[PDB]
């Protein structure tokens, strides 16, 4: 239909981010969430290079696109824009591991390299030595921050998708460590957890959303990205999540004003690990992850995605470079977005810091 616009990309991806948050939140409640919805969108987009028929349809439509949409040069442009050196410098592992007895079409290897900067490997799939080789590659690609990604590996495995990312960003406005004090984080009515509370009093873009009974605060990162922290009022989190949509976000963006805030933010490390087959099953991307998948653009041989893992890790600390109180001493949501593109890089929920 002609390559889709950057604006189409920004809209399809952002609706995919939120819909994916909403499924994760419904699936595993009361657990820490952290994923990179743009990493996932890109990996599915990459795989769609080699998908045909309903397999191809289910991917695009699940990504937020018309069935006949042409998305590749748009994704290519978006990615090179995120990966600019004035960016976050996210080192990420994105690998495709396929049975070595299968001959891969050249058009796929070239097109996934150039467009998506994604690496494909033909591999012998002995359950043990293969998991070693793959986990070791992710380790290298992520500078050792993500070890042992794969837990186990079935002998009849034909195709493994691996998507891993570790993020530790630098604040535009850094907390002074001297202000950091142990405080109670109230996980729920009956659970308390002791946490280093970072504190800072300054000017931040802030909004108190009465409609949704939550506060919203923006923390700028070094590298033209920002964390939007959403703190619900007492006993409101679930309703806040139900009302968590692209239209709410933009409403929040127009509504933030630069205000003097007293800010209390815990230093924390969270993690998400996801099986893309069960996570995407409700988003309607099913055929791809089962024996009758049409991946005849990848190989003429019968083929499907046997295993697909996304893992994302986030460290938050103090480094480095009437008034309202924003005290995050109970579960809260956040997302990290790219300023230039509006891209939702990460989304998360801190329940157990």
């Amino acid at each position: 239909q002609g390559a889709a616009s950057s604006h189409k990309l920004a809209e399809a991806n952002t609706d995919f981010a939120f819909s994916l948050y909403r499924e994760l939140a419904k699936s595993s409640p009361d657990k820490n969430i952290f994923f990179s919805p743009v990493s996932i969108s890109s990996a599915l987009a990459m795989l769609s290079l080699g998908a045909k028929g309903d397999t191809h349809t289910q991917i695009l439509e699940g990504l937020g696109f018309n069935s006949e949409a042409d998305i590749h040069q748009g994704f290519q442009h978006l990615l090179q824009t995120l990966n600019r050196p004035k960016g976050l410098q996210l080192k990420t592992a994105n690998g495709l591991f396929v049975d070595k007895s299968l001959k891969l079409l050249d058009s796929f290897l070239e097109d996934s390299k150039k467009l998506y900067q994604a690496e494909a490997f033909s591999v012998d799939f002995d359950p043990e030595e293969a998991k070693k080789q793959i986990n070791d590659w992710v380790e290298k690609q992520t500078n050792g921050k993500i070890k042992d990604l794969l837990k186990d590996l079935d002998s009849d495995t034909v195709l493994v998708l691996v998507n891993a990312i570790y993020f530790k960003g630098k604040w535009k406005k850094p907390f002074d460590p001297e202000n950091t004090k142990e405080e109670d984080f109230h996980v729920d009515e009956k659970t308390t957890v002791k946490v280093p509370m970072m504190s800072q009093k300054g000017k931040f873009y802030y909004y108190h959303d009465d409609e949704l009974s939550c506060k919203v605060l923006e923390l700028p990162y070094k590298g033209n990205a920002s964390m939007l922290i959403i703190l619900p009022d007492e006993g409101g989190l679930q309703h806040l999540e139900q009302s968590l949509t692209p239209e709410t976000l933009s409403k929040w963006l127009k509504s933030l004003t630069r205000r003097s805030v007293e800010l209390y933010l815990p230093k924390f490390k969270i993690e998400g690990t996801y099986d893309l087959k069960e996570v995407l099953s409700n988003l309607g991307i099913t055929d791809l992850f089962s024996p009758g998948a049409d991946l005849s653009g990848i190989t003429e041989e019968k083929l499907y995605v046997s295993k697909a893992v996304h893992k994302a890790v986030l460290e938050v600390n103090e480094e480095g470079t009437s008034p309202p109180e924003f005290k995050a001493d109970r579960p809260f949501l956040f997302l990290i977005r790219e300023n230039k593109t509006g891209s939702i890089l990460f989304m998360g929920k801190v329940v157990n810091p």
